């Protein structure tokens, strides 16, 4: 049995159209998400590679869409970290299962200053600063109860903490981009952008 | 995290990590996870940079996890050239991950054939006349070359990149919300004689 459940209308245009400039089909396309209720439309199942191209994934959240791509924060000493900070190479997939939609982003993801790491911390619940501030996201857990204490202990405070050494954000530019639909008769759309020396190339790809 | 979302396991710390995932997918299908099996499956080129989509498990072996796809598609190429992958699964219903990491391996054509049989004969126009991933020159032609092989009554024959991959683990690791944002993370890795276990800082 196919696995699709999508049952939402998904307008795809684009594909007919090849804009010229893909970030106005990512805007186009998360904003209708939102306007219809996607569930966590935004979760991001980010990709990295280790020293020896061996992959690893884990979900992130986009906090923002920029000029050049996709932001996220994260730790840098988590694998997807120290990771990224040999090769800043990675790649992400959206799937929204009410559409039938992916959207693939692809590109090298750099480290942003320690002033914009300070605004995202402060933009985050404050009710998430403890534990963000005690685990150092990735190393062994020893004693769980250890870091709830510990944790609990931070959160007395009921208010912004300073922003942990190592709570970073990174912006995902990038350098390739594909749209997925479900199509018609099974001829699934797949629009597929690469960077070039100047703009961008689109092309169709076969489902 | 709308439905009930047990994680016994993170406590217990059970021996044999395939024995969670059975559950866990088990689980999944009793409480109703929509899409549970879509696999953010990533791969790699020569030069290390990674690429993701959505495949679909179609079954969990001794070793694994299973899924089918093109030979030619990117993630095809990508595989017979460097076999590590690494995928996730995220369902927003239960706040609950698991990720999976290994080596995919290609298996004989005569598992591609049952797997290619065993998929509703309306999917076998398209995925005959389709060279995955390959620029689409001519979407009308596509879509009539396909139509005219929709007549006729099913199954077709296996096409010659039709395979499949069986990714054997190496690591695993199940997420789950947990409490007070104190995020659950139990993560296996192979040793000569079985798997380690650990926890994981959130
Ligand atoms: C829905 C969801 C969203 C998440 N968003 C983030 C995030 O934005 N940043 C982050 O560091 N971890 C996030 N996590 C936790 C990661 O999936 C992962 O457990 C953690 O980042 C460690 O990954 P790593 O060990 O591969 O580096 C999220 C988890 C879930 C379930
Ligand atoms: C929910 C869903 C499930 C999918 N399952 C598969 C699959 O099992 N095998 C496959 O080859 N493509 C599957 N696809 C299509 C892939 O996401 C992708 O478009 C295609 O495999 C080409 O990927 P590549 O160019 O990166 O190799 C699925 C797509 C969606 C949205
Ligand atoms: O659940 C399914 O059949 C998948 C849904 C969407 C696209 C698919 N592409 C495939 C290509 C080759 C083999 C299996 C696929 N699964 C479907």
């Amino acid at each position: 049995s196919e696995s699709l459940t999508g049952t939402l209308d998904a307008p795809f245009p684009e594909y007919q159209t090849l804009p010229a400039d893909p970030m106005s089909v990512l805007h186009n396309w998360l904003e209708r998400a939102r306007r219809v209720g996607i569930r966590e439309p935004r979760a991001l199942a980010l990709a990295t590679a280790d020293s020896q191209g061996r992959p690893s994934t884990r979900i992130v959240v986009i906090s923002e869409i920029s000029d050049a791509g996709v932001v996220f924060s994260t730790h840098a000493g988590s694998q997807k970290g120290r990771e990224l900070l040999h090769n800043p190479w990675a790649s992400g997939v959206l799937y929204w299962r009410e559409t039938s939609q992916q959207i693939i982003l692809n590109g090298q993801a750099v480290r942003l200053p320690n002033a914009k790491a300070d605004d995202a911390w402060l933009k985050r619940p404050y009710a998430t600063h403890p534990m963000s501030s005690v685990s150092r996201q990735s190393e062994e857990l020893q004693d769980v109860q250890a870091m709830r204490n510990a944790a609990r202990q931070l959160a007395e405070l009921q208010g912004p903490l300073p922003r942990p050494e190592g709570y970073c954000v990174f912006e995902l530019r990038l350098e390739s981009l594909e749209f997925w639909g479900n199509g018609q008769e099974r001829l699934h759309e797949r629009l597929r952008y690469d960077r070039s020396d100047t703009g961008w190339n689109v092309r169709r790809l076969q489902p």
